[PDB]
């Protein structure tokens, strides 16, 4: 289905994971007062950054990966070369883009350490992982290996490219109950004809997972479409083309520019 419309309170939440995702380009400018900053994530060889933050107000420990930010992460961006995802050796068969793996296992230890410690003292707590773009794969990649340690675990991603082959797709669609927008815990939202949900192209052996909710301009709850099942529709329809406006602004904010209160 490409369903027309979503909740206010749904909005609400997307709108705030798109403020930190965004915001992770400039040090965490003005997110949302509820948050308290953990621990910088960084390596040096890959220039994957991400920050450790908890909500206590919402109970839930958020992890954050910033997307494309230099000539190293663009390198990264163009492996398209297909890797066996062997953090989980009961992923069937799942394989993972080339590049985005080698972000994931350059900072691996800190993401697990850090989540581990914030677990060990608020055992009661969520898990959300997030990010936009480069970031947005290193988000799924992170939630994947979560889920297989921890309970509630969730995912909201924004112009994320396809991160792997359909086996890691299904992985994510069970684990993350995809199977209704109901009880859904993965949120894959996209913004009008951005062109990086259309990379790699699927005839390369990549596909996505996850709920799609594709935010039609002017944005809003009432103009945001909630699309399932293996139809090409909703953005991946829109065939735009690279790294494009629709890509840097997602619900009118642009990555890095923190004009968000
Ligand atoms: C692409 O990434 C994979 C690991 O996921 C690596 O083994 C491979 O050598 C990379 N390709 C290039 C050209 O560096
Ligand atoms: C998956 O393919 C690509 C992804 C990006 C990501 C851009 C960003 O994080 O801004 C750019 C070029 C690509 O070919
Ligand atoms: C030009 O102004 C508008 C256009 C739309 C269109 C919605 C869509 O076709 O999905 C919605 C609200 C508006 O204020």
């Amino acid at each position: 289905a490409s369903t027309q419309g979503i909740s206010e309170d749904l909005y609400n939440r997307l709108v705030e994971m798109a403020t930190i995702s965004q915001a992770a380009y400039a040090d965490l400018c003005n997110i949302p007062s509820t948050i308290i900053k953990g621990e910088k994530i960084y390596n040096a060889q890959t220039d994957i950054n991400g920050w450790i933050l908890r909500d206590d107000t919402s109970k839930e420990i958020i992890t954050v990966f910033r997307g494309t930010g230099s000539d190293t992460n663009l390198q990264l961006d163009t492996n398209y070369t297909l890797t066996p995802f062997d953090t989980l050796p009961q992923c069937n068969d799942c394989e993972v883009h080339g590049g985005y793996y080698i972000g994931w296992i350059s900072v691996q230890d800190q993401v697990e350490s850090l989540v581990k410690q914030q677990a060990s003292q608020y055992p009661d707590y969520a898990l959300t992982v997030t990010g936009h773009s480069l970031g947005a794969s290193m988000a799924a990649l992170t939630a994947a290996q979560l889920s297989a340690t921890y309970d509630n675990v969730r995912l909201y991603t924004f112009g994320e490219p396809r991160s792997g082959n359909q086996a890691f797709a299904s992985y994510m669609n069970d684990a993350f109950q995809v199977s209704s927008p109901e009880t859904t815990q993965y949120f894959r939202v996209t913004h009008s004809n951005d062109g990086i949900p259309n990379l790699p192209p699927a005839e390369q052996g990549y596909a996505h997972g996850g709920v799609e909710y594709w935010s039609v301009d002017p944005y809003s709850a009432q103009n945001t479409f909630v699309c399932t099942g293996d139809e090409v529709q909703c953005c991946e329809a829109q065939g735009g083309q690279g790294v494009n406006d629709a890509h840097t602004t997602y619900f009118g904010m642009t990555s890095g520019a923190c004009t968000w209160v």
